[PDB]
């Protein structure tokens, strides 16, 4: 069938003060619930919410992205690729609650940016007006990316998402933050040690630990170092292939370039498949509860 246009519509009557309302929401909320999974709090897991609710994008025909907010559907709550984002999206309700207007595509993408914000990232400019779409319009699951494969898997993935090698790159930094889970996805381990302050230490890490493939508890190959990190045979990839060894290598000594490179590729991928009509407002620019004095 021919591809639909998404057009962003603003929630009635709604402006920057109404979304920094639910930003502080989610922020805080992020600081009281700081107990799960270990003490990491719920940042990472809102990050990857935001990605792999973005993610079933297709470029060639507009199918899946942000727009709808179709997780909300058990076809899509339930894709294996999806396991343990249940805990993002209960994290969610209270403040989708309390914040009823907000549409469930604009909560998600949220949920993403202020979590990266709030674990002292870049700004993340955000731009609100997703609309909920009906469940016949929920992506199959499998759209989402395997974590066995190599670069050429990697790059070719990711031209379904328009990202090119700078974009894969810097959205990869994001795997500096939370963990693997053996029962969620078959491999275990965190990448680093700050894994809820949001760095460029996925990239240190990648060029300067020791890395040893070996396999874990789920008969999965993974990367391991003495300190205790682990890597994906996709994060590895980087710096096996290397164009993607170019920019790890920038990314690894350039804190700054990293984040507004991120920041970029990542509201890029939160917008993907969205038209913003000429006269739509402006990306808002939260500030953080810090900056707030909040
Ligand atoms: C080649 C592409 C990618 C692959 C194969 C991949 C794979 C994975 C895997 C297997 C996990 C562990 C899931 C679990 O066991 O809990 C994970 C976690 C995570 N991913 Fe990625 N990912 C990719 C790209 C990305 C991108 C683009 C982002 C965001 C920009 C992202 C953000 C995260 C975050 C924040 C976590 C930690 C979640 C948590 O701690 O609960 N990933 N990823």
């Amino acid at each position: 069938t021919t591809p639909l246009v998404h057009v962003a519509s603003v929630e009635k009557g709604r402006s920057y003060e109404d979304f920094q309302k639910v930003y502080n929401a989610i922020a805080l909320k992020l600081r009281e619930d700081d107990e799960y999974d270990n003490y990491i709090g719920y940042g990472p897991v809102l990050v990857r919410l935001a990605w792999h609710t973005s993610g079933t994008w297709d470029k060639h025909d507009n199918t899946g992205g942000s727009y709808g907010g179709t997780y909300r559907f058990k076809k899509e709550f339930n894709d294996p690729s999806n396991a343990g984002l249940q805990n993002g999206f209960k994290f969610l309700e209270p403040i989708h609650k309390e914040f009823p207007w907000i549409s469930s595509g604009d909560l998600f993408s949220l949920g993403g940016v202020t979590a990266v914000q709030e674990m002292q990232g870049p700004k993340i400019p955000w731009r609100c007006g997703r609309v909920d779409t009906p469940e016949d319009t929920t992506p199959d699951n499998g759209r989402l990316p395997d974590a066995d494969k190599d670069a050429d898997y990697v790059r070719t993935f990711f031209q379904r998402l328009n990202m090119n090698d700078r974009e894969v790159v810097a959205l990869m930094g994001a795997h500096a933050l939370g963990k693997t889970h053996l029962k969620r996805s078959g491999y275990e381990g965190p990448w680093g040690a700050a894994n809820n302050v949001f760095t460029n230490e996925f990239y240190l890490n990648l060029l300067n630990e020791d890395w040893k493939l070996e396999k874990n508890d789920a008969n999965n190959e993974q990367w391991d170092s003495k300190s205790g990190y682990m890597m994906l045979p996709t994060d590895y990839s980087l710096i096996q292939d290397p164009k993607y060894l170019s920019i790890v290598k920038e990314y690894a000594n350039d804190q700054d370039k990293f984040f507004k490179d991120f920041s970029k590729a990542f509201e890029k991928l939160l917008e993907n498949g969205i038209t913003f009509p000429k006269d739509a407002p402006s990306p808002f620019i939260f500030k953080t509860l810090e900056e707030q004095g909040l």
